[PDB]
């Protein structure tokens, strides 16, 4: 199922196979060649023995090691939080969700090491709002956390795989794309930003 695939790949990104570690390689790689063509990186501590995980847009929650949070605008049971993703305020200096009323109002920035699309960008009006949804999970993850994209089988599935300049140019970029999509928090958006700089040509082909 849809559930098992993110658990798995979240298992193998920070435990099992090291990942975040070839994809941190990676990045240094190619950051050292720019530089030697003629910048502030943030790399994550070792993962926690228990990561923190956001679901959002599933109506169901979908554990020791998983702190699992999940939230949508139109929740089905009590275990999922009830609260508009697009205007949740991100921010510094808590570490748990903030309900005013029964509404999720603020979630904590720079916390988690994964954040879970569950069909959310097959709700959004716009190719605007899907782009502001990448960019509250960019600021919700923790540095080198990974974005999952889900949809199960528009013409085409929204995975933003034709997205990566806008949002490489957010701090963004693919990590792995099976027939589900994953994106990570690079080491430094400024890298991240030129690589997209470097392939605007093509970038300008896709997200126009």
């Amino acid at each position: 199922s849809r559930i098992k695939w993110a658990i798995d790949y979240i298992t193998k990104y920070f435990f099992t196979e090291g990942i975040y570690l070839q994809k941190r390689q990676r990045e240094q790689r190619l950051l050292e060649s720019y530089r030697a063509e003629g910048v502030q990186c943030r790399l994550m501590e070792e993962p926690p023995d228990r990561l923190h995980v956001l679901d959002v847009g599933s109506c169901f929650n979908p554990a020791p090691h998983l702190e699992v949070t999940a939230l949508d605008l139109c929740p089905a049971t009590e275990d999922v939080l009830q609260a508009d993703f697009l205007k949740v305020e991100v921010v510094p200096g808590i570490r748990e969700p903030e309900l005013e009323e029964g509404s999720v109002r603020r979630l904590p920035a720079s916390h988690y090491e994964c954040v879970i699309f569950s069909l959310l960008l097959e709700y959004m009006p716009s190719a605007e709002q899907r782009l502001q949804c990448c960019l509250q999970a960019y600021d919700l993850l923790l540095p080198e956390g990974i974005l999952v994209l889900i949809t199960p089988d528009g013409k085409n599935a929204h995975l933003m795989k034709n997205w990566r300049y806008s949002l490489a140019r957010i701090g963004l970029l693919r990590v792995r794309f099976e027939k589900c999509m994953v994106f990570r928090k690079a080491i430094s958006r400024e890298l991240s930003q030129h690589w997209a700089s470097i392939h605007r040509e093509e970038g300008m082909c896709e997200e126009i």
